[PDB]
């Protein structure tokens, strides 16, 4: 009945040694990819926030200094959380970095992306609603073993699922930290905030939304002049990635709404032709679980996505896989009867990819019959891959946990909305 | 530029060293036995103590409150006092004094009757007031009304200070001195509008609602809300729910969670009249801000129908509108059911955002008038929601161009719980 | 090391889920009508509500206080509760309950009589207590005394946790559980000693007095002090001034300014007995900490004489000493007058820092005994300051090696204001 | 009274929208390679950036700092900028600009030589300046000294704003505009005095040193202090220790702990001139504040003799005094030894708090002159401590009533480490 991996699972083991860094993770730390946020936890004493790093070829060893913090949540006290931004990195260079410089040093590595550009290829993993059940471990293995070979994960929210435990037992953030480390210590994960990150629990006097998640997973939101960690953009290779918060305000005149309207004007499709939006709650979703929860955001932002010709919108939240047709539903005017989606070659494809495991439960009840806006849907565990070839073509595939690591149960060519708007 | 100039009589500084100014009150508890007393001192911090006594008991007590200050760009505020008087007697006239240390000023208010089934009560409805000459006329029409408003339900957009350069917060101070002649003597129930957001990254002011939330306090914890921007009060026979159009309301957010559990706590056997206040109207056939209320409608409209809300008041559109009782809660993306229909279980939606703002009326309407809209007109004015008993409340809309006793629109509400009968005009 | 082990009986954890522990009370206002109720819960934050009733009227009432936490290096505190009960009736037994949500525990205390000229009261005097076995024997002698102390005047150095590695704040927890059998039932008046400073920059803990000040609250605002470390209370016929040896006391500083105004507020027609507490002694003829009190003496000794202070109690030296009435205030740099003289307007200075500490007595004394020193001895013990009326107070010192009713030293105090007879 | 009126020329507000005012600099690191740049903008927040370049390179760089504000009773401050420029070159003139967003103003300073055994350097000594007409005359005399002061060691009591009703902090702003003509072009080294405490509970202002600590930053973490009110710096051949008379200094306290460790780091072969600054004098034979320094003297006087401090500079007494080299550290309560004695290991104690304050001089003296006092006079003026090399430093005192080149008192300091002969 509980498919969550027990506490003594191998994926949760504590790196040995006095004050050994654990829960190590990295993410892009600037707007174009010359910087990296390095994050980790030490449990025995505060320790140093210094990060030692060097490129595998030059080898001059540099130190970066960051910041230490802690938080409480009901009767849980966190370890000592470190966040340190390494900057001015060279493009397309393998770096080594070390954490724990005062006591037990641990060494990792990452490869910086190429410089942003029109035809730069890059491979993104899509993972949503991961959790720490056995299905979660299989998904992460299927991603690590992908022959497509993913270089950055776009994570569309719902991370540890710790809020399911009594009092949100934040020990389950620590176990998730150690479990995902074997991926996100070596390549950036791009964080979207889901509903399991809100952790609004007034009954135990914890009413600050996103508190544990926000303390543990930093994002470079200032780099795109956002005033909140929960919405932001980054550019990587030939992609411009916009990260939105389903569970923050997006009313007209609110900060998120203001930021996004202004951020879409800065997109340059001749520098980054692939325009990608991440959000947690899907705007198009023909499952019963969470059906039409995305309507509110859709009324605010769908016309914008069409007007600026977003290529693809990735969401999670529904524990299943779905791929829409290119449609829009933006002609409604209350009394004009125009409330059915139509094909629209200026509209993104919406993909739901919230099926990486969560706590062991798949969403299988679909609306019937399958609506026209729904191109493909299936209730199986898996992950996605968005493989950009060049300015016109990107190949998307869905890998199921029950198939071999090189089998795509679904696959579609994306034809760029700016450089190549062919029907797909 | 129809805003009143700085040396207008309504803006005068009360005389005397450190005379309290911008005095205002609002309900300070869930049921009406408390008042939050608020004012500003400009010359020095002064005391936060409030001396108060009832006309009959005569015993003079002291309440102690708190002082705060804020900055916004290159404006620094004076000294803001918030003091809550508690454990008052119902239906009792009280005097209170502020500015104990140097220049004292005396005012009065009348606590509401105890909450009960047939308790009559007359609520003013004012939205988008601003500080134009139109604003002053409306306030004059409200205070001279023959129906005698006892509480103002204020549906957002207060000072419009954010239209001035750097949101020149002096225009918050002027508005507090203007409105004082009403809100020092009777509560105003505050809803946050978009002019209260004051999100201004270009001058490093990124904290939404900061001036408003410093100047106007609400009893939000009394309904176990975690934020000033949504909360609930009961007063006489009304249960009043105040929502924030410019806060989060997705599933699982604080305001969504609070609202869902707040609706369950409404007892129509105790407070018959269920009133919702918000700034952006769910139903609005004017072109200005057309369909901006759609996002909140998708989350909450079915909840309003399920709980048989009597009336939803909003502002934002600078005009007046009264809807039919309608719902639009059957849409399923592909089924074509996106037209509102008559629904006796649904509230009446009233836009009342025509109190004056900076002097501009919203006249462009969508033609012809849709079936869902009962009455609309692009004129300045205000409203009165006059509860008679558990079955009947009389709503009336008064225009600034008419005399203060003339109702250009008028409807008898049949209470959705105790008199669930078609009340359309 | 003579510190009692962690498994000692005195350190037992009260049973039951989130049972309040480390329960301590102190006077909560200026005149004795309020009490600060303090305790720690370990399993979860719990309620800060205190339920209380007098013996006389038996009406249960609720007072609500505040919860707080702190960190010190790699230690995290439990949940600390401070709640003030007010409007208590004079000379009256109260019962109070803490832990209202899970495991409740009930205690009692007796308010002092109203302040007046001739109101009798017995103050205990305990200094540099620690948690050695010697500390336990002192505490036992106090609670078994036939003199029956009604309040402890505590002259500083509490737990000595700062002697443990990283000041192991677990040893504050043990001390609170150990002292509870006394301070849960009668107020202790806190003075801050040097072991409470805990200035440890080498582990980035630089806020002076931080652990002490979170765990032990004083009614400092009731005498218009701006700092917990100096303040005044009145109780029965006593006006008690508590001073901070390790805060600033230069001319113009907060402590200096507060003390100058506060001596002018003493009304000996209401509280005849004027008592000053401080950690470091102004008159001390032992070698350990010899002359460390000179700095405060230069600043405050002439004030104590001018305001006819009856007695100054201090700790810091791990032994007992009682001075004659002397002053050393005629010094003008070049006039040679630096010898203390008998001055029947001066206080008696008493060192009483011998309650046990970590098991070490200070036995090195300057020989021969100076004329200013009336009696001194290197033995563990405590004091009793037993007020009879406005003229007469009996002070006695009890040694840990004697019977609980044996006074190894005693002296009648004749009040400096109401009865200035030679009491040599 | 005798304070200069608000419309005086020294108080004039620099013109242009949001033009920086109250510009002041101080040393920014331990050894002299850094400078803290400080200033106020009144019209809006503005930029905290400082553009700077050397006269030699001309490569203009930018350093970014921080903006802060404070209230005090019914006063609200302007926007206070502190920005630290680092990696400066030794012995080099730099220009710097503040006010980059609207009205830019330009200044300059000259970095000190690198620290060394025989490095000459000329220090000014000012205490208790205030803003009376007397204060302006002392500043003029300092600016016009033929010895050319390169840094001011300032021993406390700055604006005397706390004498006005509610400490009227406008009188901090004016003092900032008045002193700028000096402290914008050379560091002043800041010591906290009693008029900086501003403990005013009757108007609910209880944070000690608040207005001063907002407006004047020091490089206290460079010497591993945890408080701005005590710290050290090295400059040329001087090691300078700044103490806080009005902070705690009992055994085990932060300032006590810091001073005992700091004295162990002193290297007389790198900086042979060991200098202590404090506000309250440990030696003082005037009736005003007589013996107020006794408490700090019980704690620190033996450390000064032990480490052979050359000179201790203090203010607070509104006059001038130069002690003999004496110590008074033998007292043991009953041994009777409480008279100071000639001590060639001891520093000279100079009271130099006569720079003007609000117009009033302290003229009552203990009579007769004690053996431990060498020279004392109740006149307005300032001091100069002129280091020639590791053995010789010339101290001069200049009175406001004399010519700017006249030294009414002067003495040769022989270094206690390198040349401890009777002076
Ligand atoms: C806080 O830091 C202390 C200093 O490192 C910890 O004590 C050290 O723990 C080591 C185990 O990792 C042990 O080898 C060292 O001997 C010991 N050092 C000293 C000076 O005692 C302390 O760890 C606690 O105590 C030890 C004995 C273990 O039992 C730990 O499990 C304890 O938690 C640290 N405490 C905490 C709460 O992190
Ligand atoms: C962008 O990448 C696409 C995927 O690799 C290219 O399409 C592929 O081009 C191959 C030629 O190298 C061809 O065999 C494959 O069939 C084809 N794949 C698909 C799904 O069409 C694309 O190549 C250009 O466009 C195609 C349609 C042909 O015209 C080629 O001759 C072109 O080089 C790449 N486009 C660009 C601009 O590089
Ligand atoms: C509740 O308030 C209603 C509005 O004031 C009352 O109806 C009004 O009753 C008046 C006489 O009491 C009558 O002149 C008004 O025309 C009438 N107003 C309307 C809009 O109908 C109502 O009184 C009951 O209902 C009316 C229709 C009559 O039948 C009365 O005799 C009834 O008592 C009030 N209800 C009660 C129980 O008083
Ligand atoms: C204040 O307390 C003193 C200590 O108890 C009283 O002195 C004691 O009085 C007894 C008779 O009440 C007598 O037997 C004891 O010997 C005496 N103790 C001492 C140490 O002197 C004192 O009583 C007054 O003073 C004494 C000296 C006698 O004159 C008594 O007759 C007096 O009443 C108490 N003061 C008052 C005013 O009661
Ligand atoms: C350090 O500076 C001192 C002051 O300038 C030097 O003393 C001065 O030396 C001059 C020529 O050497 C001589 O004309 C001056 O009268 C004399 N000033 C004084 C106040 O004595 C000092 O020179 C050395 O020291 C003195 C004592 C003599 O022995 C000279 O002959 C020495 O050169 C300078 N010391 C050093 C080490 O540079
Ligand atoms: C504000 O109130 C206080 C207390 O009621 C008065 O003392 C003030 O009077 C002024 O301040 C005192 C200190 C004294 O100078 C008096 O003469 C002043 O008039 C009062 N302030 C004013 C401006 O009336
Ligand atoms: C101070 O500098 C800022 C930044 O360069 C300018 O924006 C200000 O210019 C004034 O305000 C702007 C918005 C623009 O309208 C300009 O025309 C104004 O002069 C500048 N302020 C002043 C007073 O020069
Ligand atoms: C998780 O998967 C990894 C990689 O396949 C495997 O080595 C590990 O044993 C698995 N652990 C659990 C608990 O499933
Ligand atoms: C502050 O208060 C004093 C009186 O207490 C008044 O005279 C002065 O002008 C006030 N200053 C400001 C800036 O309000
Ligand atoms: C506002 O209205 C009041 C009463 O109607 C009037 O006395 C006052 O002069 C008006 N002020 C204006 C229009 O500025
Ligand atoms: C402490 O003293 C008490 C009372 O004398 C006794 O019951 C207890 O056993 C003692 N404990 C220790 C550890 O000495
Ligand atoms: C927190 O509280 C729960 C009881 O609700 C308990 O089971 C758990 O062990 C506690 N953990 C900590 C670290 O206090
Ligand atoms: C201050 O002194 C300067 C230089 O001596 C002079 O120019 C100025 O006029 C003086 N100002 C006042 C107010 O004395
Ligand atoms: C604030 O700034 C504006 C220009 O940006 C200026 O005109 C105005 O007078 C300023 N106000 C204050 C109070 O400084
Ligand atoms: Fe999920
Ligand atoms: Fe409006
Ligand atoms: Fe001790
Ligand atoms: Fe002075
Ligand atoms: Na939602
Ligand atoms: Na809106
Ligand atoms: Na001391
Ligand atoms: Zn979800
Ligand atoms: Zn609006
Ligand atoms: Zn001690
Ligand atoms: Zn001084």
């Amino acid at each position: 009945k509980n498919r969550d991996m027990p506490l003594d699972s191998d994926v949760f083991r504590v790196p040995p040694g006095y004050n050994a860094p654990q829960q190590v993770h990295i993410t892009q730390g600037d707007l174009v990819g010359r910087a990296m946020i390095i994050s980790w936890v030490t449990m025995d004493e505060p320790g140093s926030s210094a990060v030692r790093y060097w490129s595998e070829k030059n080898g001059r060893k540099r130190i970066a200094k960051g910041k230490m913090s802690t938080y409480r949540f009901f009767n849980y006290s966190s370890g000592f959380i470190h966040h340190t931004t390494i900057r001015k990195l060279k493009y397309n260079t393998k770096y080594y970095y070390e954490v724990g410089l005062r006591n037990t040093t641990r060494r990792f590595s990452f490869i910086t992306p190429p410089q942003t550009g029109l035809d730069v290829p890059y491979t993104f993993g899509l993972i949503g609603d991961l959790g720490q059940s056995f299905d979660s471990n299989t998904t992460l293995s299927h991603y690590e073993l992908s022959p497509k070979k993913g270089q950055t994960v776009l994570f569309v929210g719902d991370l540890s699922y710790a809020d399911r435990y009594p009092n949100h037992d934040n020990v389950r953030w620590d176990t998730w930290g150690r479990f995902t480390e074997r991926s996100v210590a070596y390549q950036p994960w791009i964080w979207t905030a889901g509903n399991h990150e809100i952790e609004f629990a007034p009954e135990i006097n914890e009413t600050e939304p996103f508190k544990p998640f926000s303390y543990r997973y930093h994002v470079p939101y200032e780099a795109s002049q956002s005033t909140s960690p929960f919405w932001y953009s980054i550019k990587r290779a030939s992609a411009h990635i916009i990260v939105l918060s389903s569970y923050s305000a997006y009313g007209r005149g609110t900060p998120q709404y203001t930021w996004l309207k202004k951020e879409l004007r800065k997109v340059k499709r001749s520098e980054t032709p692939w325009l990608i939006v991440l959000m947690h709650s899907p705007l198009y979703n023909s499952y019963n679980h969470h059906f039409m929860e995305g309507e509110a955001m859709r009324t605010k932002f769908e016309a914008w996505f069409v007007k600026y010709k977003v290529d693809v919108v990735f969401a999670g939240h529904v524990h299943a896989y779905e791929r829409s047709e290119r449609v829009s539903n933006i002609a409604y005017k209350i009394t004009n009867g125009l409330c059915t989606p139509v094909k629209d070659q200026s509209a993104p494809v919406y993909i739901t990819i919230g099926d990486a495991g969560n706590y062991g439960v798949i969403d299988s009840n679909m609306i019937q019959p399958q609506p026209e806006y729904s191109a493909f849907r299936e209730a199986s565990f898996g992950h996605g891959m968005f493989d950009i070839k060049n300015r016109t073509h990107a190949h998307f595939s869905w890998n199921r946990n029950q198939d071999g690591v090189a089998v795509e149960a679904d696959s579609v060519w994306f034809f760029n909305r700016h450089w190549y708007p062919v029907d797909d």
